[PDB]
């Protein structure tokens, strides 16, 4: 009846999917509510800020340090002064990204508050080298319009007439006119279905064979004179229409999927072709949960430029990066209030200090720790091939597909497949008779995600096993009742 | 010679002004670099964070908070679960605009990681509103197109030819494409030059904003039938979604919203039927010597956002507040409304909040005593600074152009845009005084320090934009600038 401030329709359909709680402690893999009774529940996290939580709830050394950082009076306010750690974190990101990929490049880094912000840093530069190739292909054309206007009226050319559905001083501006209607024109970014970041098109990354189709019929062009000896043609150029290309190496939103190596050498193909870098976004997946601190490097992706934000806030503070390949860097762009921050880069720090701990034995632990649990996601589903469709992902980014509810026998599954509500109902399940919190992820909720901390244990594992089992015995019977409230 | 990843022209361009110092503690309005002796020097912050440390730098209040936060095992990554903190902030929030504009107005919080994400929210949920009026819109033509048809076929009326420059089933599907030309043409955000959060508008001559808004006005097409004929009338059609105000425009050098263009942008909310959004996010919660420099000011919102201050120096918070007899629920991010933010946020907001409002009085008295200071300056300094801005502890002088200055050096800076910036760097190395610039010539000096600073460190400011006055007035380019 009350008056209420923030969160009135969230809280009511988190009760009604059945994840109304609250949680009021956390530990490693680890949350906790509170029960009738007031003692604390122990709730097992699959979801882990999404992925953000490679070292799990408040790791100790990630306190420490902070609280450290806190006492020592670090100066979290220091814009347009020498912040040193930026830099120091640029390095260790360039070491990484050397020894990952083999590659000897190097990229200047742009800090900023939210992957999506990273993302947009990236739009703006791709946007700049956009413009300056427009602006020298305008120059070209400048110069090409006057050599043939001193050279129709030396008469020494004459201008071919077939070429005229596209005088003289009146063709000059007429043309003017048509690349000017081109060069206000707003940049495309190509982008995958299900992936958004930060004016754009969505592609099929399922049918790459049809990608190459679908950009070519965005293909624009400017006009121009062309003198050749003794005639003067006008001719089309191309438009350098596209800005960029971005790419996540897994897709949150299309349910944890890989770029398939068929896909990674189409998005190589269109940057060569269009001339525009393949911007990889790794925001989202978190540093070192695919095995490898970049998931571009294991999976064979080659970016001009790369995003990172989940984990690097050691699941504490907020930051994010955009690594920039200093020979196409326009220096021009080099800032934000809150970003390059002295506390969240005084974190990342240790955090890449943490990762890279011990001859990268931390990538070794995700890589075996994402095999068992893969493995086990697989025998899950062998048994239960009514329900579930696929696992997709690698290292601990994993996730099960549902197979779609919208037929169900049960009118309260059927309803809530329906509603686009699945995921979020059998999570609610997971919660309230085995003591799991997992979230969804993709658009109809389709898909079960499975992204916990390299510290969780076989013996976590095992209860998942068994609560998984359950689930998909409870939807096989269709047994409405029990998976969905009221 | 050697590899760099980051900073390399920021770094270069900060030593050429004179502010290539790194500073390795703070603590209150002080901040410290290293001598080459290796000692701690303390350097007095009039920045302090574009004015988002009101409490100074790592209060031991703030600081004693998120230390008992982390140890308490605050859950920080909770999404899609019951989070009381959200309400329990939007609650205060609520009961301080009330207590602060007199209006017993109800707004919902949505939680985001910078005030551009918050200004964002805003922007779509205007865009969602629009969108509705559209569709009514649209369907009301519908139902007046319907109406038209079953009237022109019954001959009970006719076709007036004279509103043809804009058959029957042939202008009906002529109509409907020039409507749909409208709907899918993108929206308009109006904006007041000074700010970024689109039509920038002249918030200096508001005189002059209507008839530039008069412009934007688009319609639409329907048939008006009147008993015995039909005409082809032009309707109204909403082009704008949103208008947006700063209550004190940092990129226009610190300046207050004016009553005069207080209720420019009042008529405008009226008249177009958009909300009102308040961009309070770069300002700092209490700076003004109110918790809203809209209330301050006289600015009624129906939207608001906030970021500044609300991270108490250590952590970023940002907050969008939508009205909720408008709010569209289909509105309601990974790091957003993350635990420790919102820990720290209750804290900043009990901070603020705290001895019947003891903190804003502070504010008010201090932001007094500055003024009155760079008033006194600028009274012996005429030749150099025009004005004083702002209100509260969010002040800034402004400087007399110098692209026409007899020191070369000086001439060189004022022309390519980096005076204050120059002028900040003397502050720096012969007064152990930050100072940054604000506006796009760098043509202002900025005044924003915590609500401790002392008349102490007052009077050392005064003294040193005496001694800087005097330099400028002197064109003693040398002493000025870096060779």
């Amino acid at each position: 009846g009350e008056p209420v401030y923030a969160d009135a329709v969230l809280n009511g359909w988190l009760t009604s999917m059945g994840l109304g709680v609250e949680y009021v402690r956390a530990e490693g893999n680890t949350v906790y509510y509170l029960d009738d009774e007031g003692r604390e529940v122990p709730v097992l996290d699959h979801a882990c800020g999404f992925g953000s939580l490679i070292f799990g709830h408040n790791h100790p050394e990630i306190i420490a340090h902070a609280k450290a950082a806190l006492d020592a009076g670090t100066v979290v306010h220091a814009q347009l002064s020498r912040q040193p750690r930026a830099n120091q974190i640029s390095r260790i990101l360039n070491d990484i990204m050397r020894r990952e990929t083999g590659r000897d490049d190097r990229y200047n880094a742009i800090f900023a508050n939210s992957g999506a912000e990273a993302n947009e840093i990236c739009m703006k530069h791709a946007e700049l080298e956009r413009q300056e190739r427009i602006t020298a292909l305008f120059a070209e054309i400048d110069a090409e319009l006057d050599t043939a206007r001193e050279a129709l009226t030396t008469g020494t050319a004459t201008l071919d007439t077939a070429s005229l559905p596209l005088d003289v001083d009146g063709v000059i501006a007429d043309i003017h006119r048509h690349n000017d209607e081109r060069r206000a024109e707003r940049p495309l970014f190509l982008t995958l279905d299900g992936s958004f970041h930060g004016p754009a098109r969505f592609l099929p990354a399922d049918e790459p064979e049809l990608i190459g189709k679908i950009v070519e019929d965005e293909r624009r062009s400017v006009l121009t004179l062309s003198l050749d000896k003794d005639t003067v043609r006008v001719v089309e150029r191309d438009f350098p229409v596209v800005a960029a290309i971005f790419v996540e190496p897994v897709r949150g939103g299309s349910g944890m999927k890989t770029v398939t190596p068929e896909l990674a050498e189409e998005l190589h193909r269109l940057r060569d072709t269009l001339g525009c870098p393949l911007v990889v976004d790794e925001v989202q997946t978190g540093i070192g949960r695919t095995g490898a601190f970049f998931g571009s490097a294991l999976l064979g992706i080659r970016g001009d430029y790369y995003t990172l934000a989940k984990a690097i806030g050691g699941g504490i503070v907020k930051n994010s990066v955009a690594l920039i390949r200093q020979d196409r860097f326009l220096p021009a762009m080099e800032s934000s209030t809150f970003a390059k921050d002295g506390l969240s880069a005084s974190i990342a720090l240790k955090v890449l200090e943490m990762v890279e701990a011990d001859g990268g034995r931390v990538y070794q632990r995700v890589r075996e720790r994402g095999q068992r649990l893969e493995a086990m996601l697989e025998s899950v589903r062998a048994d239960h091939s009514d329900v579930v469709s696929a696992v997709w992902g690698t290292g601990l980014m994993l996730a099960l597909e549902l197979r779609d509810q919208s037929n169900a026998t049960s009118q309260a599954i059927r309803e809530k497949a329906a509603h686009g509500f699945l995921g979020y109902v059998l999570a609610g399940f997971l919660l309230r008779e085995h003591h799991i919190r997992v979230l969804p992820a993709g658009p109809r909720s389709g898909f079960l995600r499975f992204s916990p901390s390299l510290y969780i244990t076989d013996e976590e594992i095992d209860r998942t096993e068994t609560a998984l089992r359950s689930l998909f015995t409870a939807l096989r019977d269709q047994d409405g009742d029990r998976l969905v409230l009221s």
